[PDB]
């Protein structure tokens, strides 16, 4: 970025008396790509926006903006605060504009307010406004404020001379100016920025750059595939990259292509492309491509493969034909025909995936920005407790929570619009009941995320942590050292020993401090792929690994598949595929393959071959610093008080595994919950928060023994450590 | 629960032309005597009858018609509402067609036999399609409104004649016009029926509440279940308690 976010400006008094005119300086408008007659989008406090025309000023300061008292009150700011300016170069003219004056400004005057106030104020003026601007109109020896109600270009527009002005009777008053309907934009798009920036580049370079693609010679984004779960803001993304760029959108959908009969399938599909040809600033988006073009064995018909044929003969031959780009949507990239997915056209494919916790948080922030809540819910625990939900399901979650809030209160008056909005309130219980009544769709899917451990759960093995940093982090940070000597780094590592979940948190910490993606490969999913006789599922997983580069590929226990066999054997139907993936693994892109086993005697010797899975790391029994780190993780995200004896467990529970010391904490927590609720039972029988688990309950939690490790297996692990002791 | 909705008096007679007067309720609201007074039952049903005819009912109760008691609600001993709506325009000789009991006895002139010697200047201002039972001897003969000369609720002029070419069709068509719509009439797994009742009833009667939320969750509802469960009657029961066009395919 730049210093101090240089669109931030200081409000100052103006010289011009115009309401819709703000003033800047000469090198500021040159740096911010601003003209002397162009329009901007001003943003300020209390999430209030403004649309204005920047004019040149000579008395204006370098880092200040001159404006009158109207925009200062419209942005709800006083003298001395900071405001921001955003350029708005894509404004369209308005069609119908509804204006209603405030009640105190029309007391004493009667008649038509259009020909006296509205007609001279907009007589070839072209003043831009937004929804909620209160602008002062002078006339009849008075000063009457007029407020924008609703425009057909609903976010922002310029008053055309053909715009019909609506000034009907019974106006609204000064209120909380609630938002209820709008048009989408880049801020409306949620958490997709790692791919939103890429597709932003691949549509911004087609914008107003004809000679740039002549400098390339060829246009690189000929066809763009956007695949993911159904409903991941797909047409929202397509509509968002159209209006702010400035083009003709003209969406068509595959069901509407099949909606016409035989012979009419060429009608309104080719004609869409001559429509795109006659309007060179345009994009093309098609929805449900699997309904048009499935796989070749799935093409069980004649008219549908005819439609596939006109799509192919229209998609191959638009090479520099009004420089239009083409977008498409599908569930998975292999669901479409692979002959469509070749090169020359339809090559710039991109994944979207599910949102993360912060992406879900900002999606819910967008969906709850327009609706006033009870302002005591944090909205972060709501977006953090959800898991595997599409953004459409978050919108449905917000709608059902509002339905819960409406159904909680009884019936009001029937139909003013000032009773069921200012009484809107949602609780933690409202969204919690809404969380139960919310069917997800992104479940049963390989999630992609950057998790958060922040390196301090890990106890001991600091040289092992340094080796894991040098294998993964430092090729990303300093690849010039590895290109200095040309050494191919060890991209594959093995974990063996007790059944620990600390290797999972190790991989999570690698993805965290690497700031890279994570993929959790499940052992039950591996046996699903084995017993389901579908060994081709590895390929799209590794394709998602390539498209989510850099990433961490945490595989579970691979010896369980060999445990299912034991007549004997070395490799299985899933095992031999990942060796071909490792041979197909490039040394670039910083995609790491990390393995997690328990018993390495029953694994493939081809895994033990060099270049496939390179080095083996033993994870030993937990140590006392790792035991107090385990107790710190037990104290992580849990309300606890003082007088805790963290050194009490490590002196005698050294023979137990780390899950036993974890289960001590959950058992003491359930004991605390049980004693608190029987204290509630005592309170009800008789008709303080007690936030600390008292350590007698901790000692009753550590009393029972469930030692899951075996000492002979520990000697077996030490025997393989001595085998690797060279 | 509304002040208009009040408990109903028992049916003294089976006449559509007689409504008893409740004088404390007449002192409560502002109802004007004369031609037309609007009344509502339940499930979005509209009807009009005259007032100040009998003066038999006591305070906070009004005696109404028999046909607005058996229809326009789910049962007797329930609420009835009133509404002032006077001096509407006039119609001409509606409800010429009987449906059920013409096949026994004689046909007659079909309105000079049982309609003319029974009415007392309340010229049946009912919904076009609603019924009313009247006969001289048996007093259980219904008819159906088929002539639609007036578009709003209008009384007709007395001693008017139109074409008498109407023929009876069926008896069960009155029962099949509802086809037994009722939440008591439906069987009901009451939990799932409660959520579907909520998620259609919040669409019901409050179209502007969708502007308050801004998001509409009902855009389509699947009905999972094994066949034989009344799935084609569950949607029929959800309809016509709301009041809309059902139109199954
Ligand atoms: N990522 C998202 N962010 C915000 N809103 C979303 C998102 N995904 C879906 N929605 C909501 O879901 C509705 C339909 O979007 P979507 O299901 O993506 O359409 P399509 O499936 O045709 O791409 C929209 O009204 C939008 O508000
Ligand atoms: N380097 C390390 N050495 C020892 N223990 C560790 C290390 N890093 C993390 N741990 C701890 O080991 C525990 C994982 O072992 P455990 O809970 O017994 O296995 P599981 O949960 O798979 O049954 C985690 O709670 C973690 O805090
Ligand atoms: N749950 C129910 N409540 C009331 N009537 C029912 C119910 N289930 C079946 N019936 C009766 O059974 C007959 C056939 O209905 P049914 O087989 O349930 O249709 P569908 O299976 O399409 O819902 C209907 O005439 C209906 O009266």
């Amino acid at each position: 970025k730049q210093k101090n976010r240089p669109n931030r400006l200081i409000v100052d008094e103006a010289i011009n008396e115009d309401n819709s005119v703000v003033s800047l300086s000469q090198p500021k408008m040159d740096e911010l790509q601003l003209f002397r007659g162009d329009t901007v989008l001003l943003k300020g406090k209390k999430r209030r926006e403004a649309v204005c025309i920047v004019l040149s000023d000579d008395t204006c300061s370098d880092e200040k903006i001159r404006m009158n008292r109207v925009v200062r009150n419209n942005l709800r700011v006083r003298l001395g605060d900071v405001i921001s300016i955003q350029p708005c170069p894509d404004v369209k003219y308005g069609k119908r504009i509804h204006v209603l004056p405030i009640d105190d400004t029309v007391e004493g005057i009667t008649g038509n307010l259009f020909e006296v106030y509205l007609k001279p104020y907009f007589l070839e003026a072209y003043r831009p406004i937004r929804k909620g601007d209160i602008f002062l109109v002078h006339g009849g020896m008075r000063a009457v404020e007029f407020k924008v109600v609703e425009t057909d270009p609903s976010p922002y527009c310029i008053v055309a001379p053909d715009t019909v002005i609506h000034c009907e009777g019974e106006p609204i008053k000064r209120e909380d100016e609630e938002e209820s309907l709008n048009e989408v934009g880049y801020d409306d798009i949620g958490g997709c920025r790692k791919q939103l920036a890429q597709i932003k580049e691949m549509v911004e370079l087609p914008l107003r750059h004809p000679a740039l693609f002549k400098a390339i010679g060829v246009k690189p984004p000929r066809g763009i595939l956007l695949y993911g779960p159904p409903g991941t803001g797909k047409t929202l993304i397509a509509r968002a990259v159209a209006n702010e760029t400035g083009a003709f959108f003209f969406l068509i959908n595959g069901p509407e292509i099949m909606s016409k009969l035989a012979g009419e399938s060429e009608s309104n599909l080719r004609k869409a492309f001559e429509e795109a040809e006659k309007n060179a600033p345009a994009i093309i988006f098609i929805d449900e491509l699997d309904a048009i073009a499935p796989k070749r064995e799935k093409t069980h018909g004649e008219v549908e493969r005819r439609i596939v044929s006109q799509l192919l003969t229209l998609m191959d031959g638009l090479k520099q034909r009004a420089h239009v780009i083409v977008m498409a949507a599908t569930n998975r990239p292999n669901s479409i025909d692979p002959a469509l997915r070749r090169f020359g056209r339809f090559d710039r494919e991109v994944d979207i995936g599910i949102p993360d916790a912060t992406g879900r948080l900002e999606i819910l922030q967008i969906h709850t920005k327009n609706m006033k809540l009870a302002d005591d819910v944090d909205l972060e625990q709501v977006a953090n407790e959800t898991h595997g939900h599409v953004g459409a399901d978050l919108a449905a979650l917000c709608s059902e929570a509002a339905l819960q809030a409406i159904r909680k209160k009884m019936d009001l008056i029937d139909l003013i619009d000032a009773e069921v909005m200012n009484s809107l309130a949602v609780t933690m219980d409202d969204f919690r009941w809404a969380l139960s009544q919310s069917n997800p769709s992104a479940l049963r899917e390989t999630v992609v995320e950057v998790p958060q451990v922040t390196w301090e759960d890990i106890g001991g093995l600091e040289d092992v942590k340094r080796e894991l940093q040098e294998l993964v982090q430092y090729p990303v940070e300093h690849p010039d050292k590895f290109l200095k000597f040309g050494m191919t780094p060890s991209k594959g590592v093995l974990f063996y020993g007790p059944p620990g979940c600390g290797k999972t948190l190790l991989a999570k910490a690698i993805a965290n401090e690497c700031q890279a993606n994570f993929i959790s490969i499940k052992g039950p999913e591996l046996l699903t792929m084995w017993f389901g006789e579908s060994e081709a599922n590895v390929r799209e997983i590794f394709d998602k690994a390539r498209q989510a580069a850099p990433c961490v590929l945490f595989f579970d226990e691979l010896d369980s598949i060999a445990k299912a066999r034991g007549g004997g054997g070395a490799a299985d139907r899933v095992i031999n595929q990942i060796l071909t993936e490792m041979d197909g693994m490039s040394t670039k892109k910083n995609v790491f393959i990390i393995g997690a086993t328990n018993r390495p005697d029953i694994i493939d010797p081809a895994i033990l071959r060099p270049g496939r899975l390179d080095q083996l790391i033993y994870i030993p029994l937990p140590d006392e610093k790792s035991r107090v780190a385990i107790l710190k993780a037990n104290l992580r995200k849990s309300p606890v008080a003082k007088d805790v004896d963290l050194e009490f467990l490590a002196k005698m529970t050294n023979g137990f595994s780390g899950a036993d010391l974890t289960e001590i904490c959950q058992r003491a927590c359930k004991l605390a919950i049980r004693e608190s609720i029987e204290s509630e039972i005592r309170r009800e029988r008789e008709r303080d928060p007690v936030p600390e688990i008292r350590r007698d309950h901790f000692e009753e939690a550590m009393r029972f023994a469930r030692r899951s490790v075996s000492d002979n297996d520990i000697r077996k692990y030490e025997m393989f450590a001595q085998t690797l002791q060279q």
